[PDB]
């Protein structure tokens, strides 16, 4: 057990950098605890410790609460918002004062991390979103993959007509609505304004709100969609690539995974960038520093980029690890893997503000639920979600 194995390596040793992640188990969580395991192994009385806060929310949560008790770990996982918050407080140290290479790292990994012109996370676990689907369910009805959103939108009337059932399966989330709402062409900033109701907004709301009244869209509200499998026919699913060991665990059926549904053929739509990145805490001492800033290396290195993003579905986040032999052996066998990378190139964010944690979960989230879950009209539940931001952004 390899926590078991750190516990031992942390004990027999004088320097500990802590590292505060929000894996809860799976693919993640072993992948991230043999880098650890391998780090350990090469270092003399220095260690990492990784220490699980729960899911990213609790990890947020713990991290607050730790700048309020003066105790800070050296390390910590941290969407880009997050990062616009710790500084605010002025909590990190930048990255390319510890002397770590960043050359070869994805720019649009890194562009996301820069605040000022500065870098102040590295990115390691960062994910995009995929279509997921069952082979076996298109081939069984003669439906290509859908390479639009016409085609997408067809497909799924098509199959759930001939299933019985609706076979686009969705969480109500901020992450869904992100994938519509970019592709029907929507910005979240305005001028520099956080704009949550604007006309693409309630379009793709209502685009989803329409598939659940004419029966093609299924809304997920208990687990993740790979815990949901197996119930009800499923064709497609719009979802993290660091969910691909999830499905591919839960599929009763042949999992296919492609590049997203866009407005034209000319390319794929874009996916949500999720996942993390390591920050490294000012509060940390020297020693500790220099712990994180080989740790650093260690997981920019083609090999730990290699081993980790062929058992997760993260996006290898160097030109390197793609070079590296083991991800090309993987990916001659899996042609899931470049799948994943192409549909990287293709890639959004949300905003980088330090309130979007709570916007995109209590406020954005919420307004998504209650029309899927409630039928609220599109566009009365966004202008409160929207009226509910401005107030939090003013105070
Ligand atoms: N706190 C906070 N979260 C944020 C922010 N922006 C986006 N997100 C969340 O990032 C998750 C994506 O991050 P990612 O690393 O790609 O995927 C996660 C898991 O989601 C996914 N997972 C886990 C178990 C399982 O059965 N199935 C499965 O797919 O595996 C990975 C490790 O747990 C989304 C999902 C969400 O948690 O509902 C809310 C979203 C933010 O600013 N703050
Ligand atoms: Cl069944
Ligand atoms: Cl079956
Ligand atoms: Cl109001």
């Amino acid at each position: 057990k390899p926590e078991d194995v750190i516990k031992e390596q942390c004990a027999r040793a004088k320097v500990v950098a802590e590292l505060w992640h929000g894996f809860t188990g799976g693919a993640p969580k072993a992948a991230l605890e043999n880098l650890v395991v391998e780090f350990n192994k090469a270092q003399q009385g220095r260690c990492v410790r990784p220490v699980p806060q729960g899911g990213y929310r609790d990890l947020s949560t713990k991290i607050k609460a730790a700048f309020a008790a003066g105790k800070v770990p050296t390390m910590a996982q941290a969407f880009e918002n997050n990062i616009a918050l710790y500084l605010e407080a002025k909590a990190l140290l930048p990255i390319e004062s510890l002397g770590v290479k960043l050359q070869g790292v994805n720019l649009t990994f890194l562009n996301a991390v820069r605040f000022g012109g500065v870098v102040y996370g590295v990115p390691f676990n960062k994910s995009i979103q995929v279509l997921y689907y069952n082979k076996d369910l298109l081939k069984k009805h003669g439906v290509p993959v859908p390479a639009t959103l016409e085609e997408f939108v067809a497909a799924a009337k098509k199959l759930s007509r001939a299933e019985g059932g609706p076979v686009y399966w969705f969480q109500p989330d901020a992450s869904t609505f992100a994938y519509f709402f970019f592709n029907l062409g929507g910005s979240y900033l305005k001028d520099g304004k956080l704009v949550l109701n604007s006309k693409e907004a309630v379009e793709a709301l209502t685009l989803l709100q329409n598939g659940v009244k004419e029966g093609w869209a299924k809304p997920i509200t208990s687990g993740y969609i790979n815990q949901n499998l197996g119930s009800g026919p499923y064709a497609f699913s719009v979802d993290t690539s660091a969910g691909y060991t999830y499905y591919l665990r839960a599929a009763k059926f042949d999992l296919g995974v492609a590049t997203l549904p866009g407005r034209t053929k000319g390319q794929p739509g874009y996916g949500l960038v999720q996942g993390t990145n390591l920050v490294v805490f000012r509060q940390a001492s020297k020693e500790e520093q220099a712990v994180a800033k080989d740790f650093l290396e260690f997981v920019l290195s083609p090999r730990a980029q290699a081993v980790f993003a062929t058992a997760t579905g993260y996006v290898p986040v160097t030109e390197g690890a793609l070079k590296d032999p083991v991800y090309q052996a993987y990916a001659a066998e899996n042609p899931d893997y470049a799948t994943i990378v192409r549909q990287s190139r293709y890639a959004k964010f949300e905003p980088a503000l330090a309130e979007w944690e709570q916007i995109r979960f209590d406020i954005l989230g919420q307004a998504i639920k209650e029309a899927i879950l409630n039928k609220a009209d599109p566009k009365a539940a966004l202008d409160r979600a929207q009226k509910l931001a401005e107030d939090l952004l003013s105070s």
